[PDB]
């Protein structure tokens, strides 16, 4: 038998640390230890309530840290992984921040046990094989069509075939102007690329509104439109969904475990689920996801922003299927994210990227980014340290 | 005019603490200081990491620690407690926590509001009256059902008209085993109170395992199955509720936020939607559900299980329902609990209930509580303390 004999967590961090909307300026990295064995993870999280969440004293029988259901638990395979889940999400079902804290380790243990059995994590998980996926950077709308217009031939010139342009002015004022945005970003673009739209929830409830941006969507062969109302919105996205275009409903990024998902697809009928393995719980819950989007004929995609290693992790749970071709990918992160691996993972010739075809997630964490960005973190009750920085 | 300049987290414990469902055991208390005047509200919560979702330092700027959207606010009347909500809403999204951080601090808002006005907090809240609750003694099952029983009849000797047992054993091993725990709540409390199951959601997801108990349950005459299943498997809930039994489906005592509790009344087919005001992001939120439960005809409960300053502030948002006459009642809370506010919630000569007349949440915490049950808590970044435990007195 293997049993988990340490987890080890990392609170890494940019020198400064800025009011943008940026979640590659810090990390909350995982090491697992069992018998020897390594496995690592990064939690898509504010990594000192996560470190909370694994280390705090229990509140309760249903509101236990989050280490109570992990460490000393036996890990040969994959069974053993729905079965710790499965225990934190019992023992810590009062604790709030659990299912971030759990994404972390999670993963990392199937990192740990693809490493020991010399499988991808992928092939772990259910996968025959891994597929390319083209990759898309996800792009500010300019506050000028001119600026969307620059930003999308400045991505095609870095080599990108797919781009999201979000946020900005869209959706903000008239259709006139969205119309306008949408335009120049598929003209900077290119009419091969894939083109997708996000606005960050803008029309509210408001369905008319957001159904009066359909035929601009179409018109610039739009995939998908990501956020279109209040995440709670879920009878208005239906009813969007419901209009007919040939652009597609998207959600599920913030997602912290199946169910979401799951009234994302159900009640919502959105086409693309959007799924971050760094919040939802890991690799398991994302896989779980990726099923039921297959049964539904809804399309798959990851949602990351940060590392390389947290970028394999993201691509696991839809490896083996080829249709579901389009992955996120952190374009510009911070030197954190980019420092967190030795490796990265890299396009073929076709420009697409996969699962590594390696063992667990395939990456080298670096020993070397530990260092440089590693936050001293103490935790003391009743006069003793019950969390302080590993090495 | 008034702003935000203290904002004081206790975390309080008993001295052990079991592997009981009791949220009791411990609590977090938040005392808001604006000008002098001042405001007590409770999380219910994992201390620690809501103490660290206060403190922690930024990661960008939607995942900030709530101390950044709370400290030095201007809080000039009701319309600012919403103001400062949807600021941590905002500027704390990526920070899971953040809702039951938030709880304890939009609560004392009211408090402290209420207090300075001398107005009660439903008052501000926008009802006009203060109604009679019947309050249901809510206990945990005992381990065997013999003490089941004696808990059941202990409570009617009490004088409570109405039970619910929750947890302990029910439901983790054989529907027979369920049935003699059930059965003898029944027989504790005799044929003409109301009986209420709580499972804790340990079905999980498991329709047919949890329909199995449908019968059981219908024998003995409950009112509510509450928690069959994980908190967003609303599927599952609906399965449940369509096999046509005549115990109805209740849950939402998990929903960090408005829209938790309305899926689940939307897609769930409960009968009784259940509101933790220490969970949910305080009196706000919990007040939005009871209007959408109204528009719906879905009877509002409370869900609190702790001291008599959450059982204040869970009233608090059905306090002018005059309806919705149910709500929970902690029948066996931990000596922290009872302890933690210096009065108490006490019936009048009807045996009924209510959110306080008096101001703001209308009981006093004890600092005697903050003495004895204090928790010394100390986090540092960069060796630097950004969290200590507040000075006694
Ligand atoms: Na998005
Ligand atoms: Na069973
Ligand atoms: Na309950």
């Amino acid at each position: 038998s293997l049993k988990i004999d340490a987890v080890d967590l990392f609170y890494l961090s940019m020198p400064e640390v800025t009011d943008a909307a940026d979640g590659s300026q810090d990390a909350l990295l995982v090491r697992v230890a069992a018998g020897g064995h390594i496995g690592w993870g990064e939690c898509e999280a504010a990594p000192l309530p996560s470190i909370a969440a694994f280390v705090c004293p229990k509140s309760h029988g249903v509101c236990r840290p989050v280490s109570d259901s992990v460490l000393g638990q036996r890990l040969d395979g994959p069974d053993d992984i729905a079965r710790i889940a499965a225990l934190v999400g019992y023992n810590s079902m009062d604790l709030l921040q659990a299912p971030h804290m759990l994404s972390g380790i999670e993963m990392a243990l199937w990192d740990l046990l693809g490493r020991r059995l010399s499988a991808p994590a992928w092939a772990l998980l259910g996968y025959s094989a891994s597929h390319g996926k083209r990759p898309y950077a996800s792009l500010l709308f300019g506050d000028t069509p001119q600026e969307t217009l620059e930003r999308a031939r400045a991505a095609r010139r870095d080599g990108f075939a797919a781009v999201k342009f979000g946020w900005g002015p869209i959706g903000r004022g008239t259709v006139a102007a969205d119309a306008d945005q949408i335009m120049a970003a598929r003209e900077g673009l290119g009419p091969d690329g894939d083109l997708m739209v996000d606005v960050g929830q803008i029309f509210g409830e408001d369905v008319e509104a957001a159904a009066a941006r359909l035929p601009t969507l179409d018109a610039a062969g739009v995939l998908w439109l990501e956020e279109p109302f209040d995440a709670g919105a879920l009878a208005a996205h239906a009813a969007l969904a419901g209009r007919g275009a040939r652009v597609r409903i998207a959600g599920g990024e913030a997602a912290h475990n199946f169910h979401m998902a799951q009234h994302l697809m159900d009640y919502g009928r959105i086409g693309f689920i959007q799924i971050d393995c760094g919040r939802i719980g890991g690799l398991g819950p994302a896989k779980r996801v990726a099923d039921a989007a297959q049964a539904r004929g809804i399309t798959y995609v990851n949602h990351t922003f940060t590392s390389h290693l947290a970028l394999s992790a993201s691509l696991q749970p839809f490896a083996g299927l080829e249709a579901d071709r389009i992955c996120e990918y952190p374009a510009a992160p911070q030197q954190l994210a980019l420092d967190i691996t030795g490796d990265h993972i890299r396009p073929d010739a076709e420009g697409l990227i996969r699962a590594p075809e390696a063992p667990g997630l395939g990456l080298q964490v670096a020993a070397s980014a530990l260092r440089r960005y590693l936050v001293e973190t103490e935790i003391r009750i009743g006069g003793q340290l019950i969390y302080r920085t590993p090495q």
